[PDB]
């Protein structure tokens, strides 16, 4: 009963160990033993809590954190810069050592497609969160069509631009792309 | 050497087949041992060419049939029009029976997370053809950020509107769906 916060202070440690271990070692040397010990946890709490690796990744999730940064705005702020607000924070744009671990899952999200692919897998099954509070901020019908498409065109624009990054850091900032991909999912097609 | 073409007729055997079980048989009902017999085939010739009973469902793959359906337009044709037609064709919209086979996908995507799940890891890992085909009647870098966006945006709003659909078929057809997605998808994001 003090079980919802054992069970999420195990959580935060599985992800602060695993996130502490691929800084220093590199993902794929990274091991669920290796995370269980530096967790100070057993291998199958890990894998009870987060069935691959990838989940670990993918605990500061995305639909749930871009939603909650989207609600709490909570400025009467133009749509525009809320949008550019989210998807920065999202991508890990930002003073913080916070925005520093974003960062780091933004270049896994490039570099791995197990990461990628589950971030796909779980880029279906939901969250609706995210459309929910688009609907609360245009006053849209949160169980709506139209919600869902931009929400899935937010979140597959976020994915491109980090792949894109990747590819064209030498050439162009995470912070500049964003730029042009805040303006391609605004005003892009027209014709 | 005539190896190109009995592998691509045994790859339409195959989907031939699991199609055929499937309408008779429901999706769980259809196993690959079922699938091989009726390809008149082996079971490991299935999965070699076939990874999963998902990879089937998705052979005709989206992304080079949208691309080839948009660079085959090949009329001089605004963009909004090229856009609906091969969102619609894409869906299952159309004469044909061809179309009722593709409109069969459109309801396992729906109702199936693991063909909705692979369609989903398939999503990332390209094609980029459908993003080239936006580049060629756009003009647009190719491989740039902001055809990646609109491709993405695009593949995922066909899946919002086939999981809408299928929750809301009594109150709207596929079709007055596709006209909701492409005005979102084109208008929407204002403001």
């Amino acid at each position: 009963g003090l079980r919802e916060r054992k069970k999420t202070r195990t959580r935060e440690a599985i992800r602060a160990a695993t996130y502490g271990l691929i800084r220093q070692q590199g993902y794929e040397a990274t091991t669920v033993e290796q995370i269980a010990e530096r967790a100070e946890v057993s291998p199958s709490t890990v894998l009870r809590y987060f069935p691959t690796r990838e989940d670990i990744v993918l605990t500061d999730e995305y639909d749930p954190v871009m939603a909650a940064e989207l609600a709490a705005r909570p400025a009467g702020e133009p749509w525009s810069d809320s949008l550019r607000h989210v998807l920065r924070k999202a991508l890990g744009l930002g003073a913080g050592e916070e925005a520093e671990l974003i960062r780091l899952r933004t270049r896994l999200l490039a570099e791995v497609p197990a990461v990628r692919a589950r971030m796909l897998e779980n880029m279906s099954d939901t969250g609706r969160m995210l459309a929910r509070a688009i609907a609360d901020r245009t006053g849209l019908d949160p169980d709506g069509l139209e919600v869902r498409i931009v929400s899935m065109s937010l979140v597959g624009g976020l994915m491109e631009v980090s792949r894109y990054w990747a590819e064209h850091d030498h050439e162009e900032s995470l912070a500049e792309l964003v730029d042009r991909a805040l303006d391609a999912l605004e005003n892009g097609l027209p014709a």
